């Protein structure tokens, strides 16, 4: 039996692992440590979690290792791992509601939207990846022959083998299903290291694998600390690639661990500084909708956030009354509140870090219209924020707040190239997007922007068919669509002589 | 007009470029300083060759930038960028024996051998890649639909921009030629770095690409040190991917220093301990003229060299008896005398660790049938080796010699499993092979081997099309064919709303 | 409430639609006119079942039609598509009994292998295509562009339309899943006409399209004659694509059809005379089994089925003496009964066909070693049959029996080109075999074959993600594998200016 | 030694081949049969060609078959056809402007334009195609192995075989170079048959094909009717795929043809009535440009020429007052002539059918603006013409009149989906176009029109990299792109167990 945390909450009766899940079972870590996880709608102790030592990275490791080398996934056909992929993402379906109800107390995560986007892209991804297994094709090459001899040259796609995944804590399901699917669609087997803040979903995912038949050391989970848990992932001799998400700083370290260990491969999506050109042309009334969106979708906790608008100047003021008029619209509270529009933010340290960057935007002389600070009630909820008047050189014009923070710029009536030069100068290229009417400026803008993703007319339209990935310091790599898989595959070429 | 080194020989007038290749034209170093380029036929000086410095290296790669930003280079179509690089091509086809005669006096390689590989082939690489051009697509995707709304979502291939490319010393102008047609072929522009040894042929192919029209800053060449340009490339703010050939040391650092600088993109070819497995129901006389050649090619330097051969019990002896008297016939020689079949080593270094890889085989207990030293007469020659009798646990069971020692173990009869363990029992991953005519065996063998590429009766199979990379330690990424396009490209989503 | 015609068999209850399938539901023929179809076990009438008429022809497609253009079909997703595809796939699985009994009464397929063969390939092939869905792409195409203006080329795969598919009797169901499943995830609509003979599966699983949702209108199916039903469909002008298998002189008729009403596009898939290689140095048991097989399996009611076994001068005596020990032991009778491994053939006018076709036989020289009559027992059991000194101008030698008729000739020890010769001398060309241990024979025959498939060491290895279809007049088009959507599929080229 | 007719024009001594084209040699029809090639500038006869008859079409085939099957092109690697096919297209290169002039006297092609098109992009189309070669693949397939035995599955990517080619005249050299080029770079060998009426640049074409060493046999070239030659070709047994494109009726009787014979493959582009849509919100002056060529262009010998002109209301009467304004500006004279920007129509019996088009236009009621009538002046020309207020019902509304003739009709200010409706009522569906500055409308649009190809905001921008082919009774299959390959190729699957 497992041991459960057992709470009655949201007209459910939640059953939460706490423990590491290693080789298909449930287990207390190395000297039964643990620590605590922390609900962010008021600051209160969720449950303790087994905190993961070294001996426990290895311990999980030898398992997926066995595993891939031979257990039972090794050997099935590609088309039955995809079924048992399906399996998982039905299993997890059956499971929806309470999965997006553990979202909601373990990440502050809307419920409304942990059930829609958290959750039910999550099943998307797995579905979506589970029909590619028995569609990953190599090739038939034809090369020079050796006259009066004959040659054959084909490729084989393989799995890499044992791989490791260092997961933020934004999405926390999402981002392990996203690189969980792909990794294990290629026939890899994992070792996932969630965000110690948001550990719970992914155990309760470690279950449904159990409920799913998925054979015991594919998955294996280790909540607790980047820098023990996740240092001794990036440097483990048997493991071949590590998937990660993250900040810049952390990505930069980790791709060196890969480098100084065993040249494994990797994987980096490092956040962005993503910038939303608006022209006068667009839909206004839509501008401001999606606008809202790309900057307070998930308590601006989202990697493809535009952190910065750019508002021809024909239209700003109007903009910027409309956006005052929508956010004093927003119900900020309790994400199981059916009506709850923004939530709280995900955990302590993230909230001062936000008062911390407002601060510094006043400071430097961009104007506050909205918000700016921690909103008065237990938890950790930050006020939805405006700021204008923002200029080139500021702080807030560069750095990323992953916060609920608007951030507009003016540009002149009918410049293009000079407003394409200020959302390119950044080191940062993960998205961006552009709102306009006209074909061709659109056309034209999606050509010039140097991010991974342009959105035109929408923004946060992502899609588990669409690959998602940075440019320069970003990172590289795809997640999602055909293009994720080949992170986690290699190319065997075969070549005869007959 | 360009300064030459002039050179009569081989009934050809050399006019070698010796400067650095920056924007366009030939220029000294800062300081004026230079090095020696050494002849390993006669240790003799071939010619004093520019000594590239830190601020050699930043104009190399400001030219790179302005090439890629505003030169010609990013503005024509990928079809007429294609029509330059076929031009490339017939343009060194018009200078083969010309580049064939440099490669003979800086690297040592056979006359005869650099026309038909070094050379032939890096014609054979720009025009295959020059067919790519206009062949390199992105796709359109059919994502979920925001209805009432439609959605459209593509992607666009785009160039990653500047790359820093390092080669290694053992087929200068191929391996120059092998990663520059591909990253050229996807509309990047370059800074290459030769092996410091082996300047001359990469410093000529850059006067080919002024003859071709390739536009001024889209080709840069800097003779000089990895420690020092090399470690600059993988510095560079303005640098965005590092294609590397070489050791896995350098690899490493290399990777190490892409992830602390812009997190560049990087790939990696890092030798191999590549094993042969040869079963009694092969054919034997065969299995002796590709055995020979798998491990003697290009005097063993040959990124792809069996550097174990495993022989079934019942044809060892035989085996080995038959190859004795193959290399007893090899003539060892200057690489400009038609005859001759086995060149000098390609620098002194490189010979010093051949001589001391064979006295440790000697200590640590394997016969030594032939060879193991330098030949007693000027230049840098290594006596053809062969070492019988090698078990498991040897440093030459496990160290590349990047020589030419035809290191060669026994395995029991009918065993086949146990073999493959023994040739995978290798951090290393590049390369392998099997000779058997029994078709169960080959395929089995095929999917075992735990190997970037596996040849099946045959060695030393290359092919522009088939594409080339390691496994495990010796690193990631393809060059040749489709896949080595991947390294220089960048995927950007493109997703409208409408 | 549907009508059905029930029986209790097997251990369960049949519940048998009868009737045409139009718009979702099931209807009777215009004059209520029927036929019977035969139980090839006891030569008992199963049930009435309507005969469609022209007018319930255009009635059917006029449905499609609407699907098409103005239903929920043509609105959904291709990720929700795949999902429909997915359910009718679960339903189909959830009836596998009831199905593989179905085709057991209806076509004579022995129970345990219409369960894993006829219904359980039927299961995979929904299910693989439902994968397909949302990851059919089109392109983006790096054109010239119109300086100084810019081009953004892209492709769009879209639906065909209406499909018509006309399908034969020798496996009902599986012949209806392979063009429909392909036809479907492409996003088309379909009217089916099985064949007369055999329309039971069809109407099941046409009832089982409503539990799975597919909306009305999707799917509609027409048992009925060719001339009548099939000529309609071939004619109709909102018809845009038949998918036909059958034989070479309806397959030239339908082309013809196509042509002369609105040259709609059309996929053929003849029929063969597909000749298997053996070898003398094959493994002779598996040689016996898998030749056995390559014959008789489902009592070679077989597209694929080995129509001349060529066998090698030194093993052939002994290869006889073994197929004649194998076939005494197999057990003809009740497709039901769990010991019975050769049922019936699926109607009688079929058995009177090989009746005489091996009377010509013998007429014409050939030695008759087994078999060649009616089985003395109720229905309509035909003997599995050996046939040798079968010579190259012999009628048995160029005409598909379509039975178990193993029909044997020699070929000289060590020839090749010679057998490879006689095996290609005829104007069919869908699959073929080779066995050999030997690696080099094996590929060269494999590349000297005239046939869409070629089996090295084995027969019969048909899988869902491996394209299928003739050369020659066998026809062209694939079924099965990613190259099965080409055919129901079209390119839209889209070019931008801007 | 070749027999040419020299003609002294354009400052060049042209040297014209007028014979048939087989097996490497120009050689006269059986009995010496020869016909009159008629200049369309002023009605002269240019020379005799030989008139092929039934057994010369046999004797092609033959040499195509030989060339095929036991000629080198069979043999040569994949490479080295490319190599081929490059030289071929550099031969076309040196030779382009007489190719240009032969095309200006042979179809009245205007001599600046034919430079640029008609043989410019024949150039282009060898030059892409040539790097098609060896990047043609098959692939490796993850089937479900038959345990405890392992299987694997690949495709090999075959030529069809011996192919024949049915060209139209308004593109003479361009249209054969479409399809050949594919044809060839494929491994095929081929007959051609030129339009009767345009033999002299494919005769050309044949003498370049041995001044490039393209093998004997390979290209075979048959001047002389469709009704002996194309039939012919159509009907014989060893001809194993027809491409054609043509008219409709033609069309339907060539695929009849491959049906009755051997179920040879076909593609079929069959000329359309392709519908341009004009927006109130487009570049008025770019709309009025970009429609003329759409109309225009090639003196409407044109397969995509934009068939009806749809304009919004509001625009409607200023687009045709700048259209007369911009019609009085061309410049109609003799092809040669450098200030010519309209050239004579093909032959005399076209201009006669499009002398009867406009009166037929003129006396359904329509509003003829200007034109409808030959030119006075010697030779076939036809003044550019621009009718109004055509309606839905007109002649000239449905028919294809393949000549300079601009047919414009209404459609109500805002009204989308009306005229999408009235743009679609067509069984063609060869192009469409649409000219707006709205890119939800241009998206809209373009998902609507029920044609292969899509133009926005610009016409006839064709290119060898971008697939073109017709939907309905415009026919199927592609030229140009990748796709074009598919026509010409087959795919064999090769399944091993081991
Ligand atoms: N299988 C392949 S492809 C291969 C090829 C070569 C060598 N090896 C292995 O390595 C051994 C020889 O070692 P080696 O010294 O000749 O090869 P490496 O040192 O790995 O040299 C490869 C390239 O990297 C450059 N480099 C060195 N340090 C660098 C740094 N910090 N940053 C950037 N680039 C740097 C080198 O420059 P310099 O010119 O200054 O050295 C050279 O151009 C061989 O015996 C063999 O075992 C394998």
């Amino acid at each position: 039996v497992i041991n459960y945390v057992e709470k009655a909450v949201n007209k459910l009766t939640l059953q939460m692992p706490y423990q590491l899940f290693i080789g298909g079972e449930f287990v207390d870590a190395e000297g039964s440590k643990t620590y605590n996880t922390i609900n962010p709608t008021d600051g209160s102790v969720i449950c303790q979690v087994s905190l993961a030592q070294v001996s426990d990275v290895d311990k999980a490791v030898a398992a997926a290792k066995e595993a891939f080398e031979n257990g039972l996934w090794g050997k099935i056909n590609a088309r039955d791992r995809g079924r048992l992929l399906y399996r998982l993402a039905d299993v997890m379906e059956q499971h929806q509601e309470e999965l997006a109800t553990i979202e909601a107390l373990d990440a502050g995560a809307v419920y409304t939207l942990a059930l829609k986007t958290h959750v039910g892209m999550s099943i998307q991804t797995f579905r979506y990846f589970a029909g590619w297994c028995d569609k990953i094709q190599g090739a038939t090459i034809p090369i020079n022959q050796a006259r009066p001899n004959r040659n054959l040259t084909l490729t084989k796609k393989e799995p890499v083998g044992v791989c490791g995944i260092v997961i933020p804590w934004n999405y926390p399901l999402m981002m392990l299903s996203w690189k969980t699917a792909a990794c294990l669609a290629a026939g890899n087997t994992v070792v996932i290291k969630p965000a110690q803040v948001t550990p719970l979903t992914a155990l309760k995912f470690a279950e449904l694998t159990l409920k799913a038949g998925i054979p015991k050391g594919v998955v294996n989970i280790l909540p607790g600390s980047g820098s023990l848990v996740g240092q001794r992932l990036s440097d483990h001799p048997d493991v071949r690639k590590i998937g990660f998400t993250g900040s810049t700083e952390v990505g930069k370290h980790i791709m060196k661990s890969c480098a100084l260990s065993n040249v494994k491969k990797v994987s980096l999506e490092l956040g962005g500084k993503s910038p939303l050109i608006i022209f006068a042309d667009c839909d206004l009334n839509k501008a401001v909708q999606m606008g809202m969106s790309s900057v307070f979708f998930n308590k601006g906790e989202n990697c493809i956030a535009a952190g910065r608008l750019f508002v021809e100047e024909s239209i700003h003021n109007q903009f910027v009354q409309k956006v005052v008029e929508e956010v004093e619209k927003m119900k900020i509270g309790n994400p199981l509140e059916r009506d709850t529009n923004h939530g709280p933010q995900n955990h302590e340290a993230h909230l001062r870090k936000l008062v911390e960057y407002c601060q510094r935007g006043v400071k430097e002389g961009a104007t506050l219209v909205c918000g700016g600070n921690q909103v008065p009630r237990p938890g950790f909820f930050f006020q939805p924020t405006v700021f204008t008047d923002v200029e080139d050189h500021m702080y807030i014009a560069k750095e990323e707040s992953f916060g609920p923070i608007m951030i507009i710029s003016r540009f002149a009536d009918g410049d293009v190239d000079a407003v394409l030069s200020r959302a390119n100068a950044t080191e940062f290229g993960l998205a961006s997007g552009v709102f306009t009417r006209d074909i061709n400026k659109a056309l034209y803008v999606s050509d010039k922007l140097q991010a991974g993703t342009v959105f035109i007319n929408t923004y946060n339209k992502t899609d588990v068919a669409a690959p998602f990935g940075g440019f320069k310091q970003s990172g590289f790599g795809k997640d999602l669509g055909e293009a994720a898989l080949n992170e986690y595959l290699r190319i065997k070429t075969v070549t005869f002589e007959y």
